[PDB]
Formats: C-alpha cells, structure tokens, sequence
C-alpha cells in the first residue's frame, strides 16, 4: 500500500531558473538511468522474489527511488519556473511540451519499459539492479559537471550518493547467496568449452590467460 | 573489417521442424537478451573504452555474439523450413513475416537499442556487461526447458555455456580494476548519508544493518 | 515523500492458477490504459498544476493508483503461481520472460510514456485523466468478461469501481473552472468558422445543427 | 472511397523561411496532439462505432483533420524551402532529413499509433477525441505565441480555432447521450466503494467532500 | 483538401467471421507493409518533390492507398464483428482491444513513421516506393494463402494486384528520369572505388563479374 | 563464424573535433538509413534466400557494411574525444551519452529493426535493398554537405560511393532474375483491374499513358 506526503526528503534550493539544463535533467526523471527506471525495475523484480529478505531490500531500495523521482522532478518544476518568456526556455521542449517535468530523457524519448532489466532467477535481478546503479550513478555525474548552481549540484551529489549506497546494499545481497563473485547461477551445467577464449579480433590479460582460460590464438 | 566464412561453429542438428519453437528463439535472435544485444553492447562500448587490453576483450566477444546469432539464426531458419503448411506454422508469426529468423522477439517486438546499457565508465560497461549476461543465460535456461529435441538442447547448451565463459571473463576485468566488489566509482566523492539504510517499507540482512549499514526502521 | 505498507488495499484471493488470463491482465500492469499510465499521468501533472486544490487532488488519485497498480501485480503473481510446468503456462509470454507481472501489456507491447496524455493548461490536464479513465474502465470491463473465478471477477469490479470514482473526481474538479460542458480554454479567441460544420464524408444531429452550427452540405 | 483536391483550405502565406520554427510545426505535423492522431484517431474509431449518426460525424471531422495536417504540412515546406545553406537551416532535422514536413514531431520522435486512445464504447471515444482536442488546442496555442510571422500566426489560429469546434461536436455527441457529465458507462455495475476520497497524499473541494464525496483523511 | 464518399472502391464480402484471420490481417492496416505505410510515405514525399508531374502521380497513388486502408479496416470490421463470445474471437487481441480494425500489425505493434523511407530526392523516394510496394505485395500473398473464405481471397487478390500496377508506376517514373537502370543518382561525384567487389563472405555473379566489377577475391 | 581484423577498410582522418558534426554522424550508425540497417538487412535476408548465388552476395555485402559501420562509429569517436569541457560538446548528446558512437540516430532515437525491410521473397527483398541503398546515399550527401573538413569530406565520398556500387549489385542481382524492370513477382495471378490508373488527386507521364494504363480521368 502507497502513502505519501507532500515535501521531499531533502528541500528545492536552486539559483536562476536554468531550462536548458532543466532538459539535461530529465535524463533522471524520464531517461533510461533515471529514477523512474531503477523504481519500477527493483519493484516489479519484488513480485517473483522469493526469499522475503531480499523482497523487503527491493520494496525499501524501489520507495526510495519513488522519493528520488520526486525530487528531481522538483528540480525539473523549479528550473522551469517563471522562465516561460525567456529565450533560453524557448530553445528547449518545455517550449512546446509545458512546463515541468515530462517523462522523457533529454532527447524528447518517451520512457519504455525496454530500459527495465528483470526476471527468471534472483541473480540476475541483483546483478541487473547493480549494472543500473553504474548507470544511474554516471548520468548523474554528468548532470553534476553540468550544473548550473551550487544548490542543484549539491542535491545531484546527494542523489548519486544514495547510488552508491544502493549498489553496496545489491553487492550485499548478492554476498548473502554466496553468488558476488560467482560467475555461475541457474541450473544449466556448461559443457567442455567452459574455460575457452576466442581470439576473434586481432594483448592477454587474466579474461584471456591460465588459470582462468585456455587461450585460442587462431581459430 | 569484418570478415565471414560461411561455416558455422555448430552444424544445426534437430529433430523434426518446430515453428512453434522456433518464434521462443527469436529471443535469442532479436529479443533483449539476445544475442544481437550482447554483440552491439560490447562492441559500441570499444569505442570508447580508452584501456586496450579491455577493449580489445569487448571486441572478441562481440565477435563471438556475431557467431553466436549466426547459429540461432540457423536454428529458426532449420525449424521454419519446408513446413509453412502445417498449423503450427499457421499459428506463429512466420505465416505473415515469412520464413527463417527476423530482428523481433517471441512477442513480435522489433529490436530496440534501449535494449543496450553502456556509456561513460569502464567500470559501468563491465558491470552492465554482466547482467546483460544473466538475462542471456536466464532466456537460455527456459529455452532449453522447452526444446523440441535433443539436437536443439545441446546447441542451446552450448550457447548458455559460453555467457558463464563472458560472465567470468568480465569479471575478471572488472577485477583486475579492483572494482568488482568495490561500489565506488567515478569522481564524485560521496557525502554523509551513503552508509544508511530506510525502512521505507522488519526483514534484516547484510544490506540493511551492521558493520555496513545504520538502520532507519521510521522515517 | 512515498511511504510503502507492505500488504495491498484488497487482498489475494482467486481460484486455479490462470497464467493465460494473467497475461491478459497484464494490459492493466503494462498497457496503455493500464494502472502504471494513470498513476504517472496524474502525478507528472501535479507539478505543473498551480491550484493547490486540483495538485492535492492529483496526487491522491495517483497514490491511490499506484495501489492498484500493486494489485493487479499480484493477481498477476497469483495466477503465474506454481504452474510453470503446465502447458497452459508454456503457451505464455511469462515461458520465456518468468512468472510474475512484467510492464508490457497482453501483446508484449513494452510501456512506453506515450500513453501518457499531459501538460499545459488544467483543462487539457483534467480531460485528459477522464479519458484514461474512460480507457480503465473499458479495459476492466473486457478482463471481467474473461475472468476465470468469482474471487478474480470481484477485485476487478472493485478496480473498474474506483475508474468510475476517480471519473467524478475529474469530472467535479473541471465543474469547480466552469469548464466542464465548456468547449473553450486557453487564450487564443477563435475566429468566425467557430460554429461551422464540414460535410467531408457523404446523417444530421446535434453536433451538426442550429443553433449549435451552421452546417455546409457541400464544400 | 478517398478524394482529394489539391487546393489547400487556406493558401501558405508566411513571412521569411524560418526552418527553426518549422521543426516545431512537426508537433502539429507528426507529433502525438498532431493532425495525424486526431485524424486517425476517430478514422479508426468509425469501424466500430455502432451509432449511424456518431459515426458519420467522426468521419467528416478525421476528413477536416487530413486537411489540416496538409496545411501544416504545406506550412513545414514553405518554412524550408530554398533555405538549406542558411545556419539556421544546418541546426535543424530538416539539414539530415531533407526540406519539408516528416511524420516525426519537434524532436525527431517517430509518430506512434502509440499516441491514440480508442477501443470499445463510443462514450470512451467520445472523450478520448475531447482529450486529444484539449491537446491540439494546447500546443497550437504554444506555437502561435512562437511564430515568425503574422500570416504563419492566422493560419495556426484558424487551426485552433476548428480544435474548439470540434470540441463542441465531441461535446454535443457525448451529450445526446447523456453521458458528457455522468461518470457512469458500461455495463459492470459499481460496488459499494464507489463514492469514497482517500486522503493518501488538506485542500478540500467539490471532488473532495460532499455530497458526492465521504472524506477518508487517514487510511 | 480531403474529401470521402461512403462506399470502397468495391464491394467487400466475407462468409462467417473469422478473428483470428482479421488478426493477421492487420498488417495490411497498422503493420510495416500496410496500407498506412504507402498512402503516408508517397503523401508525405510529394510535399517536396519537384517534378509537378512525380507530384501528382505520388499524390494520385496516395489517395488510392487511403481507400485500400478502409477497404482492409472494413474486412477487419466484418471478421470481428458480433463474434465477441466466440473462443475463437478471445484468443485475440481485440478481446481486450475492442471489435474493427486499430493501427497496430498482426503481433500487437503499434504502427511507426519508422516503417516509412522517404525524404532528399526523387530517385531514393521512387526506389523506396517501388520496395514498399514489393513488401505489400508479398503480404498480401501470405494473407492469401492463409485467406478464410472465397469472398475475402477475392479482395486480397485485387489489393495485391493493385500493388503491382503501382509498381509499374513507380518503375516508369523512375524511366522517364532515367535512373530505372542506372544506379548513381544525386551530386556527388564517386570515386575509384565504384566497381569494386570484396570477398568478404566464404559463388559468382553478374554483381561480381566483368565487365561491371572487378573482383577482389581475397581481401 | 565471424572474424575481425582491426583496421577498417581504409584510414580514418580528420581535423579538429567537431562534436555537433559527430551528432549529426550517427544517422550512418544508428540512423535508419545507417550502415546497422545495412548490414542486418542484407544478412538476416540471407537466411532465407534460396539462390545460393544471391545469398552470398548479400553476405558478401553485408560483412562490408559492418565494416563501414566501423568506419563511421570510428570517425564519430574521433570528433567526440579530449573535447568534454568545449561548448559544442556540451550542446551535443554525448555530454549526457558519453563520448563516442551510439546506437541512435541524429534526434536521439533509439536504432529499431522496424528500419528493416525484408522477408518471402528474394525480389522483394533486392528492391528493399535498392531502395535502402538510396537512403543511404541521400543521407551521405547531407552529410558531405554539412562536412567540418576534407579528410572526413573524403571518408564520407568513399563510403557514398560503396552505396553506389551495391545498388549497382543489388540490379545485377535483380536483372538475372528478369525482376529490374518488370513489376509482376510472386505466386498469384493479377485480375482485371491491373493496368488502370486513377486520377483519385486533381498532369499525365509514363505513368498513366498508353500503351501501360487505361486512365480513368474522372472516378
Ligand atoms: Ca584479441
Ligand atoms: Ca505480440
Ligand atoms: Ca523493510
Ligand atoms: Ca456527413
Ligand atoms: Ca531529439
Ligand atoms: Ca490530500
Ligand atoms: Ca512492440
Ligand atoms: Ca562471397
Ligand atoms: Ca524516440
Ligand atoms: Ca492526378
Ligand atoms: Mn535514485
Ligand atoms: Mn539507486
Ligand atoms: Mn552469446
Ligand atoms: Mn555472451
Ligand atoms: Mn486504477
Ligand atoms: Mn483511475
Ligand atoms: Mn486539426
Ligand atoms: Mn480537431
Ligand atoms: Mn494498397
Ligand atoms: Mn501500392
Ligand atoms: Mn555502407
Ligand atoms: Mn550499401
């Protein structure tokens, strides 16, 4: 069951209204990264979880990104408020789109559930849900280095923090089933070619050399 | 450049022509975790992945994606063959697209580069290069359940023994980075709320309490 | 600030497990009139909605939305529960994308934002709600007409209740703009073929008649 | 049968090329509140529309709207024609695409049969076609408060202007009914939870409180 | 401007309703190779096609493919038309979707100006429309060979013929330019490298012989 | 079985970076008319292409528009690399993307196998190629254009010029089958109505004159 109250965790502090960067932002908002991705990505991933300990982890990570999808739509509200007139706004698709924030990345593409990477085993959940973490994670470093005041690069900093703990909390659950680092899941034995290396463009390193593998210099 | 010889890895042996089969395997072919997603993932991130010897491993796998849904490919065009008048046939998508494979899923969907997760860090790729990994060993496993024949078995077998190969191979390089286990990652240096977990939905784990965690049980 | 009580508003409760029906249920997870296109609809609305009276309103429909859309999730989990060795299950989407609700509609159709219908002014906003709430009840009614038990039948009339509810939400907040039975919004005053009629496709009533037209037979 | 006249409704008058402003056009063009999803919105709608009278009226209306997405076609090509080494020219789509209209909207997005709503009951229609009108009013206003010139700016509001006639049609139609302000349509009887708030997100209204409304402030 | 009279270009007739073929058949309306593909894209290009005389041909053609569109909704209407309790009928998307035709293919797609190539010149314009029509008529055959009753196969066979006759303008428009037979077209001037041929792939041809080619049989 | 050498078909050379030119570059590497489209057409054609002479071919042409595919990603990297804090960069997608190629076109669409066309039979799928092949030397001259410098001005004219030498191969192909310049293909025979043409849009040509068509001057 979902309940809500109306002011976000931490509080809209911004400068000057800045729409060109408002469109940047809603690479967070309606983007393949952003936080409408990682929230229906964890939380769908919930309903075929079995172990009720992990089921919880995804239920309390996907809230929270519930909380953070809110939060950078206030940023997305705030940068394109007042600003309707200027001519920095009428070179961005709030011009044509309204006001506020849109799901959609900053290219003007309508969010799709392609971006969502869930199913079959709770490895692959996890291991996806760390994968969107990375992603999540280097979108808003972007953002950051794009900034336009120091309120808003400090809210993105906040953001990308609560990544990085997200990814800790994945990493964890994974350690939990003893699969972190465990290549190896689902109930498939592989075959003989296990430990090959294929050199099909044409340097070593330990993805390619013993122990790990036999390498193949020339089929 | 590319090159091509004509031969496949695996010779296709099935049984007798299952179209029914054969639309599930377009997964492979042109679904997202399919093999034309792990090929273009991989090879678009050596584009801009700057550490050679990593490039050069995104590069070889790749490659073998190619080779890979060279065989899937195969194996739709074996069990759509000579048989467009059986009701089977009638009944999946190949009485109006037409024989052999075609870049959509077993639902009909066109595939779609929102499929890919890649951009910026290395440690990104990798870690997407992962899960895209799972999802592909996962879409294998429930396809060789539901194998027409033993022939089409082991070649699916084959398939998923080689993305535990990839798991291990992108492991092994987001090792030797020391970012395996390692959430961080970036420039962006974290701030003080990384190590705290909510309750924003009491189930406990590693994730969620100590030496790693302080729990928020009401927020 | 999204909160999450873990046991949903109703609760569970069907007969024999029908993973064919549950994958027409996902119309109501992942499609377009679906609960997932309601509850953003409404939400990304409120941060544009000026009226604290109407963005109140937004956000309680929308959380309660998101309810439903909990539910649904459910019954779609109930009904992949357990049969995943039948042949019912096998002819399913959910053979190859795992038990569960997954965001895409009956068709495999991914959700895309698309769906959604927003932005501008208030009365195209308000509009907009009742048509999807149109489109709710419309599919609502399509699932209970194929529901497979008594327990399924009832949690959907329920859902297509509060469609019928949230329909007079809409419906009383466009009365208190006095824009509910008027045709004008906006800013930009029409000019004299306001009231004129075009026959293009060659029947009268009174979408075509004085005093509210001036019909022409004949261009 | 389909018949066309090659004489628009109103001839192109604009002032100089503007290519910049002609990729906004696109919205009204190939965009989702275009001329294209209102015409082939209620087209598709007519197929199954019962009502003699309803039916015919949502034809000649999809015929207007075909002819008004020529206008805006014809305004894109007036907008880029001759113009193609001009820089304001090289920033747009038009410098890749080719001069002239697409079916594409201001940011390139692909029309999608995605952007209409329709299906079942003619009350579903009826306000499916006042939403999307609400729409095309909505951003033919944005982009009369951005044109280049006067004689763009008459053709754009002649436009509009026949958006809030076809509102009225669309009203009228969903009156004769009885049904433009009864919420109720279908034939699944409502429950008991019928007319209950949820205060799950206090801003009292109409839609809030009575006599249609019993308030729930905590569930 | 547009103009519609009520009656198709002919008749259509089926015997029983058969939903599962209209299914199909909705490839020939909202699929890649259907009839809004060609009235679209050949409409779409002659907003900027030069040649008065090309202009009107696209135009003419056009028109015709928008009476074929209703001719195929109407086939669609008729085989899904007061069938709804029919197990037949609910093995269907129209189930959910509703009775009569919607612009989405066979599989459940929603219909995208991406299926359409167009746009720059004549030359690439006429050649698309000539693929257009080869994959029109290649789905109507297939509709063909699946067809339901005497009536229906009838209509597909006028449909299909119609495709080709249209081919056959295509290929004199694409004469009367002299680019029928001749590859190069535009203003680039090739280089050394126009009558080259790689091996890439390891069979010979006219597209690898003298006098046209010079064959590189090992790169 | 695929196989990769490293350095593409010829050098790559450019001179200063221009990041909004590498923009408008990925429309020949995830754009429609790209070199991906090319490439998967031509070989997922091959599946099911019984002439072993043309199924080579279109294998032979394929693997060589994976190497332009190459080309063209490489270029793109060129122009987006060690120039993140410049101003043009910033304008661009890749500050948000990452530096280098991706699997979208100009606009930011995502690449969607719904670019392709294909399928039944050989003839259609030649004309599909021809006209792909148009496309993407319509594409290339805008490009050429719209050129930052003459290294990339010289790669661009070699990679246009290799489109004119496969429409040259794709006819050859095409007229050894006696399908060039002659319309009819398939397996059904035409009826009566074969050679009419419609005047259904009010010019004469080739089109609509004798001997090919009767005219119908006025339907
Ligand atoms: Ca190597
Ligand atoms: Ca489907
Ligand atoms: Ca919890
Ligand atoms: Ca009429
Ligand atoms: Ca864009
Ligand atoms: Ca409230
Ligand atoms: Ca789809
Ligand atoms: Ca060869
Ligand atoms: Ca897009
Ligand atoms: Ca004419
Ligand atoms: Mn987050
Ligand atoms: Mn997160
Ligand atoms: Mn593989
Ligand atoms: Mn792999
Ligand atoms: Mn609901
Ligand atoms: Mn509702
Ligand atoms: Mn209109
Ligand atoms: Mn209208
Ligand atoms: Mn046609
Ligand atoms: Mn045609
Ligand atoms: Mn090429
Ligand atoms: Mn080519």
């Amino acid at each position: 069951m979902f309940f809500h109250k109306k002011e976000p965790i931490h509080v809209v502090n911004i400068g000057e209204a800045n729409p060109r960067f408002a469109q940047l932002l809603l690479e967070q908002f309606g983007g393949a990264t952003g936080e409408l991705s990682a929230a229906l990505q964890y939380w769908v991933q919930s309903f075929h979880v079995e172990n009720a300990g992990i089921k919880d982890m995804l239920q309390d990570i996907a809230i929270e990104e519930f909380s953070h999808l809110e939060m950078v739509g206030k940023l997305i509200e705030a940068h394109t408020k007042n600003v309707d007139q200027t001519e920095a706004y009428k070179s961005t698709l709030f011009a044509v789109r309204g006001m506020g924030p849109h799901f959609l990345d900053s290219q003007g593409n309508a969010w799709t559930a392609s971006y969502l990477n869930e199913g079959g085993d709770v490895v692959r959940d996890l291991r996806a849900n760390i994968a969107a973490e990375a992603g999540a994670r280097q979108t808003y470093e972007e953002l950051i280095k794009l900034s336009p005041d120091e309120g808003t690069k400090q809210t993105l900093v906040h953001l990308l923090t609560r990544e990085i703990s997200h990814t800790q909390m994945f990493m964890k659950a994974l350690d939990s089933l003893g699969k972190l680092t465990d290549p190896f899941f689902g109930n498939v034995q592989p075959d003989e070619t296990v430990a090959l290396y294929y050199n099909l463009s044409s340097e070593r390193g330990p993805w390619n050399s013993e122990p790990a593998f036999k390498y193949v210099a020339n089929p």
